[PDB]
């Protein structure tokens, strides 16, 4: 029943079958999951569905950090339909029907950032007394950081869909249930979907590196 | 459910029926997996689907190093239609029905790389001290270039089809499950689709070559 | 479903019933599949189907070594239709039916190269420190040349199809599958696909040769 | 199913019952079919089948060796139409249909050679270096030449067709089975189709002649 983590899991197809890259739950610190910023812990219910915390990592700006493709657009429809319906011994006709298309009208921008400037962050003096190392050591997210910017500037344009039916009889008891739902959003123009990961470890004085893709969080900072 | 190997495929089918030629699954970093780049571990799940990982290896410009065919079109139909229906003892209609209607609007542009030019990089001095040898010597993917440069100039369009229907019975009751996506994606001109393989060993000084598709991986590096 | 094998085996035909002339996979290394230029070595896996391999052999330019009929028309058209349908004692109905016509304007020009001149080659002072020969001892596929250039100024048209339609019924159970499949390619001026072969053995310092198409491989170079 | 073979026959038939004239198998080296060139060894499969080998014999030119009818035209249509169909013990209904229709629009020119010009040939003094001894020796083919020059100045036209029907049923198994092939050749100007056959002995140093049509094989050069 969510729309928003779709959009951007078919920005994760079209990079891979759920593989590299990453989706995010919603847009308003995500205009904000820039580079720099963080994600919360991993828990495998419904799926995978994680955690999101958005703070900020910038310390210092004494040499050279802040010194500064074409439009991709995806005109697509993507249809999921099904009815599973089984009846049980109990005379029960247990029933469920749901149909989805969703029209996607996704714009994509490209902002270059240098990938040997990861490295020059890294050379960066780690030192900030910004009110997150208490909250940071008790969650021990170990964060990642993202490779590249993906932004957007789109129109306001998604929809989507389902529907159900269920039937029921316990002892010649008719039930019937209908639901029609269509749903649809106004997708704003200069926002972040999707990110990628890449594994930091912090020592209280001087950071390291983890370079690919760790998700599977183990860390004793 | 992919659509960005296949037209690598077409390719590679228009090179040979699965042989020397190979494929790539997406192009944000195609653009980049230009001469002296890598590809990740192969597995065998799911058919052939290997990993990826896209850096550089560019180290010195002491000599001559970066001095520098007409426009080739593919636009064909491919279409695959499939329904295997069985009945079980149980029952049960199991039931699936897929087509696809594939077209290709290809385009292919060809920048001459000499191939004894391949030869005179060996003969450059490898060194080069960029964040790279840590995970390489941890991955030892003994990493493999390319023979010549394969760009595109394209336009935005390919397009795709899939459908399905399953029934099922197991107590008297019914089950009817149908699904109709059609899928196609904008394709951007100046990409890379397709490379070769030519196997490289890496002691820690100086580098040796290895010549003919050695995608079967060892090495002591 | 190979079709690039198909329209050399034209040429072929137009030679002998699979007799002495020779065909070629593709076409990137196939302009490049001039004289002076290598094949892979021969395995009998679907038919007659062998690999490739296209570097080249040109060493010393100090004599006259580089000094230098009207077009030829093939408008046919050629039809195979076929289907195979078999029924098992397990009321499983078996069924297949293909069908292909393909039309072809294949163009061909002619470059002449003196049949002495081949004796002229061999009488040239084989000698090259390219990168070929470590490799060359490895795979040991006493490489052939070709007897005249066979060149070709087309255009871009041939077509071909097929189709296919199985049934089968093991237990009560329907099972209906149809498929058509109609495929084209643009085919471009000037390409190179049918030569010829013209044994070759290398003693390390000079080399000598075997005349006629010596397509079983055994030599101990 | 070869079509080059049947007009060389055309003509064959407008000389003799399969008689004295001989046919070629094919015209890239059949315009250097002209006098003074081989023929490959014969065998017995797929009825009458020969080998062809078309390298030249000129070696001198010292004294005048060198120094130099009207039209003739087939408008002519042959027709060839056959079903064999057999029913087997097995309830097989083993079948077969075909038909073809070949017009061909044949042209033919005429070079005079002398006849008393043969004796003067080998009057000429049989010297050359050229390197086909190893080989010549190595087959024994006893090559003959050819009596006349029959030219051509054609245009590009022959037809031809088949046709083919095939049913059988081996357990109450339905099979069905057809196919029709329509073909036609563009047959250019200059060349040469139909050629005549005079034995030659080579001793090493001087040679002798043989007179009429000793295409059947044994001598001990």
């Amino acid at each position: 029943f969510s729309v928003f983590e779709e959009i951007t899991r078919i920005v994760v197809k079209e990079m891979d079958a759920g593989g590299d890259m990453i989706a995010v739950r919603s847009l308003v610190d995500a205009d904000r999951f820039r580079c720099f910023h963080l994600v919360g812990e991993k828990r495998t219910f419904f799926g995978c569905r994680h955690y999101t915390t958005g703070l900020t990592l910038m310390d210092i700006l004494d040499t050279d950090g802040d010194k500064w493709k074409a439009e991709f657009q995806i005109l697509d429809n993507v249809d999921s339909t099904g009815e599973l319906i089984v009846r049980l011994p109990k005379e029960i006709t247990i029933s469920g029907s749901f149909q989805g298309f969703h029209h996607q009208k996704i714009k994509i921008s490209e902002n270059r950032i240098s990938q040997q400037y990861l490295a020059t962050l890294e050379n960066r003096k780690l030192k900030r007394e910004l009110p997150f190392s208490f909250r940071s050591i008790n969650t021990r997210e170990n964060l990642y950081l993202v490779t590249e910017t993906l932004e957007t500037v789109k129109e306001e344009t998604l929809k989507s869909d389902r529907q159900y039916k269920f039937w029921s009889q316990i002892s010649q008891g008719h039930l019937s249930y209908k639901h029609k739902g269509q749903r649809e959003v106004t997708i704003p123009p200069n926002r972040v979907l999707s990110y990628r990961v890449k594994q930091l470890v912090f020592p209280n004085k001087e950071t390291m590196s983890a370079g690919l893709d760790i998700h599977f969080r183990g860390k004793t900072k």
